[PDB]
């Protein structure tokens, strides 16, 4: 049995889980389940991400201690991720003692090993509040256009980029000081020491195409030292020996996939799992499911940061594009970003599931939720392909036979056709290619009602003397429906549950090489209902209203 350690990007503490979020989390989770089915040794992890100055400042604004309100937000976060049944083994956060332990190891680690170098450098300084202010946090008149009130290093009117220092007349967004230049000794990362190590793994072939692609164009321009600290005020862990000096969010972040995971040993008071996971001779297989943009901090500074502390690396990172609704990035105006927690009053959990399942590929690509399409797809794959084969079905085998199936197979061709097909859709799943997945177990249904169109059993029913060959053919349709809800189990959570107390059996993946025959069956009531444009309206609406 494989042991397996899979991760999600830690979401950051200062924001709602929107549908960006829900796409990685849901992919991540649909593989996961995928692994737990085929009887692998699963730890599915992540964390809320809660360092940095834009959290102590929030935290601030709202009159609140940090803890207060990252510890509000962790719950926001998990009764989300609950609502989407993202099935983690444990959801932790970075700011934690074992992040901070492991933190402070690492860096002793890479310090110890000469890869850490200390550096002065000048950066804008908010004499007033009395902290260093980074780009987002500073605004002036634009040197360009002279267009007042922009922030950072770019104008919004002109759109010219340029150093915050070029900006007129500068004011702390914080105190509305004029910021000054001020010294500050930073201590950095020699990533460029790894270079080799890194390039080597990009060639590899593990990696996807796209992301070695884009790996050869940050190797072109050059690996560069990397800033890990920053001063008081921050929120975050403070840097052993030296005093007023912390950690960047960035540093300490990743290093929370193993604190979360040394939190989940401990509390199951597992002393041999943490280091048999994250040991140089670990022959358990990691993996980091993640978004295009982090993808510079996992390939390179990670790797990197674990080679340099005597940890072992990731086996693999699994990336993932952009989401868009209608084709376009999410707009509040038009009511298409869209929060997690907004979409679960008005759809279900599953449908998302499922739409987002069918457009995943083991490429980079953006998936786009076209809002007609989803109507549309869900109620003509769900509704109509698989839950038909059940509620088509299922009223003649409660009715006239007493909820029992036949004791034979009506077509045991069509039945091994269905489980022939095991071997490629789990083959789909396990190389993250879910559309192909998808499409096939659609074809599978589409094979399955046309059986069921073929035997026409509203004819059979009334027609005297048939009653054995009704029996027959339903009991056939509820097997291929066995067969399709099992292939669907990793998509679909709550449906699956459903379908297992109507068909009186747990699904698991080797199981359907025994069809359920002379075996009872449940009544059930609607196992899923069709949905509508109105309702689509409805959470445009509601999306709109709250921003
Ligand atoms: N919070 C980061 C992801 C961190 S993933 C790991 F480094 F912690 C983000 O939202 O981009
Ligand atoms: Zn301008």
């Amino acid at each position: 049995a494989k042991k397996i350690l899979v991760t999600c990007a830690l979401p950051y503490a200062n924001g709602s889980i929107h549908l960006g979020h829900m796409l990685e989390h849901i992919q991540a989770d649909v593989w996961v389940r995928y692994q737990r089915m085929r009887g692998h040794e699963v730890n599915f992890i992540c964390a809320d991400d809660a360092h940095g100055t834009p959290i102590m400042l929030k935290a601030q604004q709202l009159g609140i201690t940090p803890e207060q309100m990252i510890g509000e937000m962790s719950q926001e976060h998990q009764t989300d991720f609950a609502g989407f049944n993202i099935s983690y083994d444990n959801y932790h956060s970075t700011h934690s003692e074992e992040n901070r332990q492991l933190s402070e190891l690492i860096y002793s680690r890479l310090k110890e090993n000469g890869f850490i170098k200390n550096r002065t450098i000048s950066q804008l300084y908010d004499p007033e509040k009395g902290m260093f202010l980074p780009d987002r946090f500073v605004k002036g008149t634009c040197p360009k256009c002279k267009s007042p009130d922009q922030y950072g290093d770019n104008c919004e009117v002109c759109g010219a980029t340029y150093s915050p220092t070029e900006l007129i007349e500068p004011k702390s967004v914080v105190s509305g000081a004029t910021p000054v230049m001020r010294d500050s000794e930073h201590f950095f990362f020699d990533l460029p020491s790894f270079s080799e190590m890194l390039q080597a793994w990009t060639r590899s072939g593990a990696l996807q195409e796209q992301v070695a692609n884009k790996m050869q164009e940050w190797f072109e321009s050059g690996l560069q030292q990397w800033d890990i600290s920053r001063d008081a005020p921050y929120f975050g862990f403070e840097i052993p020996n030296a005093p007023g000096k912390y950690f960047y969010v960035w540093l300490d972040a990743p290093i929370g996939y193993m604190g979360s995971f040394k939190n989940l040993c401990d509390k199951r008071g597992d002393s041999v799992s943490f280091d048999e996971y994250w040991k140089k001779d670990s022959t358990a297989e990691l993996y980091h499911f993640i978004g295009k943009d982090i993808v510079y901090f996992h390939s390179l500074f990670w790797p990197a940061m674990l080679e340099g502390s005597n940890f072992r690396k990731p086996s693999n990172l699994f990336v993932h594009g952009y989401v868009t609704v209608n084709g376009a990035k999410m707009s509040k105006s038009r009511g298409t970003f869209i929060k997690a927690s907004t979409w679960l009053n008005h759809f279900d959990a599953d449908s998302l599931r499922y739409y987002y399942t069918a457009k995943l590929s083991s490429r980079i690509d953006d998936i786009d939720l076209n809002l007609e399409d989803f109507v549309q797809r869900v109620n003509a794959d769900i509704v109509n392909k698989v839950v038909n084969l059940a509620s088509r079905n299922a009223g003649f085998i409660n009715k006239r036979f007493d909820g029992v199936l036949a004791s034979e197979l009506a077509d045991p061709q069509l039945y091994k056709t269905f489980t022939d097909a095991a071997e490629v859709i789990g083959e789909a799943w396990e190389s993250r290619e879910f559309g192909k997945a998808v499409r096939e177990i659609m074809a599978l249904a589409d094979l399955a009602n046309r059986y069921v169109d073929e035997q026409a059993p509203w004819v059979v029913a009334k027609q005297e003397g048939r009653d054995a060959d009704l029996q027959a053919i339903c009991s056939m349709g509820i097997n291929l429906f066995r067969v399709l809800m099992t292939y669907l189990k990793p998509v679909l959570p709550k449906l699956t549950e459903r379908a297992e107390a109507f068909l009186n059996t747990e699904l698991t993946w080797d199981g359907i090489q025994q069809p359920l025959l002379g075996h009872k069956v449940n009544p059930f009531k609607a196992l899923y209902n069709r949905i509508d444009m109105r309702q689509v309206e409805a959470l445009v609406e509601a999306s709109k209203e709250e921003v």
